[PDB]
């Protein structure tokens, strides 16, 4: 991606590009009747996440430098990253719900609804830990959205590598300029720089765990997978 | 309270560098499968040992809990034996020093079902720090990160509340003392900014080979120490 656009953008200009990709917040197309069944549930949360996948898609062409990749590199990411992108959007929308997941408007779980699934409440727990997390440190929409791009070019980077790395640098910038321009000392924006990319790693660790539990889900045969889904599956192995 | 946040920046490093477990040497005899785990459990039981040691001397760490000092271990203990390995093998291109008597290259991995893709992003990983020329002063603070942040999220009481806040504000701490090294070394802000961002998302990268590798370690049960058995119920 030699001369890309992306790469001489300001600032400002990377977060309003980032902005305008961002995909809808969906409703659940069911409400679940109640309580909860292991399928009715895994149900529920993989026709969102399906449909979620298909917006991602439409999502990650619009974020700077992805579309420089090789149709081969921008599959080798999104199947790498989908559910850590999948879960920030999640802790992200469950920021002003304490205690609570909003995997959609009109699908609000605690962490009880959980214990209906083998493995989810520990899950529930770590993503509703992030979210409070969020919330502590009052992370705003031009952040998240900075944060969001940074999983999907980082989660599978292990011309076209340092390629990545100058984009990711351009994030890092943007991040900075944000901070600087919300009043924050130095020593504040390079802490804050910090604690953001530490939640990273949490979201990759409650990434991992999830792919884990989907993996067991399937073999359950519990529900139905899409193809889209099996795909991004067996990518993990 | 604790003397952590008293700290300077050269005094950070200080106590960090100061506090380096032993370089271990292997001593498992050279069959050549049960002997390839057997080398690296008997190497990574030894060197558990010692990280222990190292622990109590993060500043920060003794602040906590014994419940609270087990979990970050708990968490971290992979994490640690895998940044240590990647930091080895720097100078050693295609390699992975596991122990000045031990070097593996990727060809190695084979003779064991899915360590060759724990082995190639263990060494891309080493490749990474390498072409950042990763200092010495860096890599031990990237270690303590680790120590103190792969289990905060993973502790919920009043206490819990109080141990999560000592460990940001010792977080906070390790930060300054980056971007301190960074500076030191005539590195511009922006390159200061995007250097931490560099270091910090290797973390993520860590974070996973540790998840992939305790699979395996937990699969590989279904010949192992009573400490490497107690370390894989943590992570069922
Ligand atoms: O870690 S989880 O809680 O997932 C499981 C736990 C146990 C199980 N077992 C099922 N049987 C046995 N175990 C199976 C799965 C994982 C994170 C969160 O809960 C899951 C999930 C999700 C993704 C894709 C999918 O198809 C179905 C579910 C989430 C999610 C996040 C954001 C979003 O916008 C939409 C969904
Ligand atoms: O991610 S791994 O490659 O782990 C496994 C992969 C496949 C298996 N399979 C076993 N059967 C089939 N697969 C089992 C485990 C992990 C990283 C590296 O190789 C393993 C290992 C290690 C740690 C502790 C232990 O008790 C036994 C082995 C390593 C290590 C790293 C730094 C260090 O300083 C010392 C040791």
């Amino acid at each position: 991606g030699a001369g890309s656009l992306a790469l001489s953008l300001t600032a400002d200009q990377m977060v309003s590009a980032l902005l305008d990709a961002e995909p809808p917040i969906l409703y659940s197309e069911y409400d679940p009747t109640r309580p909860f069944s292991e399928a009715s549930m895994m149900g529920l949360l993989t026709n969102l996440a399906d449909r979620e996948l298909v917006h991602m898609i439409n999502w990650a062409k619009r974020v700077p430098g992805f579309v420089d990749l090789t149709l081969h590199d921008q599959v080798h990411l999104l199947e790498c990253a989908w559910l850590e992108i999948l879960m920030i959007g999640l802790v992200w929308r469950s920021m002003e719900h304490p205690g609570k997941l909003l995997f959609a408007p009109n699908l609000l779980l605690d962490r009880n609804q959980g214990k209906c699934v083998e493995g989810m409440v520990e899950i529930f727990d770590m993503l509703l830990a992030t979210s409070s997390r969020f919330r502590m440190m009052n992370l705003q929409g031009e952040e998240f959205v900075c944060l969001k791009s940074i999983i999907l070019l980082n989660s599978g980077v292990y011309e076209e590598k340092d390629h990545i790395h100058r984009v990711l640098d351009k994030i890092t910038d943007t991040l900075i300029h944000l901070m600087a321009k919300a009043g924050l000392t130095l020593q504040q924006q390079h802490q804050r720089l910090a604690q953001l990319l530490l939640i990273l790693s949490h979201i990759r660790h409650m990434s991992n765990k999830g792919m884990e539990h989907l993996y067991s889900m399937k073999c359950k045969n519990v529900v139905p997978l899409s193809d889209l889904l099996l795909e991004m599956l067996d990518a993990h192995r």
